[PDB]
């Protein structure tokens, strides 16, 4: 069983203006210290990975990104990993996760798709989603902060949730548990990409939800998601209480 997921950010090029998410890859290695494709950051201006939670003992999700990105140069990779399967699962708890989530977009071009050049409020990078794809951790902290929610029953076998940019709801989540394992969809709270400095890069669904529940008793929970249409790939992981 895969103990995680890392993607690459998309690149886009003159004649291949849309890039969208691909190559997903299976991490074997379940080590929170071991972030994939850390070896490799060096060449990047400011090597950005981001910060451990340390109160997460099973799972890690985050990203490894040129945090000065230059040009048409390696962005980098958005993960997430867990080890420990949960092995006991605690029924009649209602149990509520709560941690962060973390995303890349696809990389268009393409000057109708009407993604904005500067945005500076918002995030550390220019031309937003354009030459390569948008990463959660571009985004500047007094303005962006993505938090994930989870409520959780072990009885119905049934999971909901809230992805969430600090107040405003982005994605809720639908999910069936079955095992240790979970399985759903995730629906995205605004359809319209709209254009210009509005541009929303979650407008798209995603019927391929899937993650896990990690530690013994199911103390973590890690998992990601594919947009429909590859404009997006997102992790997230959360612990409950």
């Amino acid at each position: 069983p895969a103990l995680g997921y890392v993607v690459k950010v998309p690149v886009s090029s003159f004649e291949n203006k849309k890039v969208d998410i691909s190559d997903i890859e299976v991490i074997t290695n379940g080590n929170l210290d071991d972030v994939p494709y850390k070896a490799n950051s060096s060449k990047y201006n400011y090597p950005d990975i981001k910060t451990k939670d340390s109160s997460l003992q099973y799972v890690r999700s985050g990203y490894v990104i040129d945090g000065e990105h230059s040009g048409s140069n390696e962005k980098g990779y958005v993960y997430y990993k867990g080890n420990s399967p949960a092995k006991e699962l605690p029924v009649n708890q209602l149990l509520t996760y709560t941690g962060s989530w973390d995303f890349t977009s696809n990389a268009n071009l393409n000057n109708e798709e009407g993604r904005p050049n500067y945005l500076n409020d918002d995030y550390y990078t220019k031309a937003i989603g354009k030459r390569v794809g948008l990463v959660s951790g571009d985004a500047k902290p007094a303005k962006h902060k993505y938090t994930s929610q989870f409520e959780v029953d072990f009885a119905t076998k049934k999971m909901t949730g809230k992805l969430s940019d600090k107040e405003k709801t982005i994605y809720t989540v639908n999910a069936d548990i079955r095992g240790n394992r979970f399985t759903g969809a995730a629906t995205a709270s605004d359809k319209n990409k709209g254009k210009g400095e509005s541009y929303n890069f979650f407008s798209a669904d995603s019927q391929s939800l899937e993650g896990g529940f990690y530690g013994p008793k199911a103390e973590e929970m890690a998992g990601k998601f594919v947009a429909n249409d590859k404009s997006l790939f997102a992790v997230f992981s959360a612990k409950h209480n």
